[PDB]
């Protein structure tokens, strides 16, 4: 029993982590077989930051210039190159603990783990869901920038979110590891702003499943809705559409708690257009939307990584 | 900025998590150094539950009939001897992986990150409290027992809880690596019920802290209040007395964001009274109470 926000084992990622410095700037970069992976805006000063031309800053940069410690380790910088909005420095040496892994894009609503790190060294670990607007409501200090984002699949570690910068209302904004943002976000010091958030509906509804699997059963009612009904009132409250796709998911946990997802739907209309009456689910006086349908069977289930 | 339950990367103590098998039972053992360290339980038949004599028990168990796997490897024991709940079971091989490390036992409020693990593999990592009745609210399911809460301050990792069992309101409860126990349990599945849980005040002050240092300062009022008028309030909602001690461990938030610790008991006193209209603080609609004076420092900025 008990239910808690989880991150994944961060180990191979920690074995992945150096310092990358160039100039006055040290920031975080991923060190995989012979390439460290960390921010383009690494290279930028304050006032490049303003307006860079990255191609024309890069060029007056020799190998030399990027400084690379792999713990105590200086490693030796042998070529540079940019993907879109990340700095791939080739290094001399493999690194030895490369995990097996991919690089993939993830989908709003999709979670996943944050070693967040500073001078190439982890801090800490919590979980993540990419918000519906592409930002992620992170922890992190000056310093952080090129922390990552992870999923385990079996031995596969997924590499999904490079950090690069937060907006003025707090939240947080990256790319993945082929350098392309979530979001209308540039690497620039300019005006920029998260959009309107909403609701992950998919996500809230497996916590809801969750905590039914753990004994909280006080929200269950005798009714059931149709999409088409249900979506109108998520629209109402900010929620996202729920689709079929999204129903078909959750199928696995309609069936172990013999509550169908419009059952459930029904029981999430009513708390939007009632609240929750002094009531808590999971411990929680909000609907709870970073978990997803895996994420629930997985900790429900028990599911390793070695 | 921003404002988590934030865990201590777990690589550290990945590397020391093996299986430990003991008849038809299997749990997690902590391999650090030559030894290993588990449940005592591992050792209970099916016919033992209720009032194993775990001495009587050990006595009939030769090194052999200890299986210890680290990976795809066996381990080979060549000593055990109990200490306390925890069996420590000598084995034939340093781990190369051991962290620089230490056993510390832990005070009510302190926080801690779990590794859960199966079968000697890690699962997940997530941030626990000791509650003040002894208990944790963890994420446990069958056969997770041995596995550990541990924190890393400054790259030493502190082992402060090992995992035993789960209570019948579904909360946890276990040992130190000394295998004393937090608080009254025992080792058996005679009948056992935690106490009545209570509210850590400090901690609850400490994210009233954070909040404000993150930019938020919605939930402050006006007035001040003594130290007992304070707790003679805060009982009534079951929230733990705040000690002298507790006030003197806030001083340094206190410094940073201007709010004398007696003005932010005042705060919180209303927020009892009133609850948040609506409102949240850093993210949550509760008042969280996992978050130490110690967590909020090591997060959050140093600036306001
Ligand atoms: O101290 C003991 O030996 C003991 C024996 C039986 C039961 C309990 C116990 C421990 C915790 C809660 N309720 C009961 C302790
Ligand atoms: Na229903």
């Amino acid at each position: 029993s008990g239910f808690r926000k989880m991150a994944f084992p961060s180990g191979k990622v920690e074995g992945c982590m150096v310092q990358v410095t160039c100039g006055t700037t040290t920031l975080n970069g991923l060190w995989l077989d012979d390439v460290v992976y960390c921010p383009r805006h690494v290279i930028c000063t304050s006032e490049d930051m303003l307006n860079p031309n990255y191609e024309d800053l890069l060029i007056r940069k020799s190998n030399h210039n990027f400084l690379v410690q792999a713990g105590n380790v200086q490693l030796r910088v042998i070529g540079h190159s940019m993907q879109n909005c990340v700095l791939k420095l080739k290094v001399d040496t493999a690194n030895p603990k490369t995990p097996k892994y991919k690089f993939v894009r993830i989908q709003p609503g999709q979670t996943f783990s944050v070693l967040a790190c500073y001078n190439g060294s982890p801090s800490g670990v919590y979980q993540c869901a990419m918000r519906p607007n592409f930002t992620i409501k992170g922890s992190f200090l000056n310093g952080s920038c090129g922390s990552v984002g992870f999923n385990i699949d079996y031995d596969c570690v997924s590499f999904c979110y490079m950090h690069h910068m937060e907006l003025p209302t707090g939240v947080h904004a990256g790319t993945d590891l082929e350098g392309n943002f979530y979001g209308p976000f540039v690497d620039r010091q300019t005006a920029q702003a998260a959009g309107t958030d909403t609701t992950i509906t998919v996500n809230v509804l497996a916590w809801l499943y969750a905590a039914v699997i753990n004994g909280d059963r006080w929200f269950l009612n005798r009714f059931t809705t149709t999409l088409n009904d249900f979506n109108l009132v998520a629209m109402k409250y900010n929620y996202e559409p729920l689709t079929q796709d999204h129903v078909d998911i959750l199928g696995p946990l309609s069936a172990q708690t013999g509550i169908a997802v419009l059952d459930m739907c029904a029981s999430l209309k009513e708390l939007l257009q009632n609240g929750m009456n002094g009531r808590t689910i999971l411990g929680s006086a909000l609907l709870e939307d970073e978990f997803t349908p895996f994420d629930v069977v997985r900790q429900c289930s028990g599911v390793t990584f070695q």
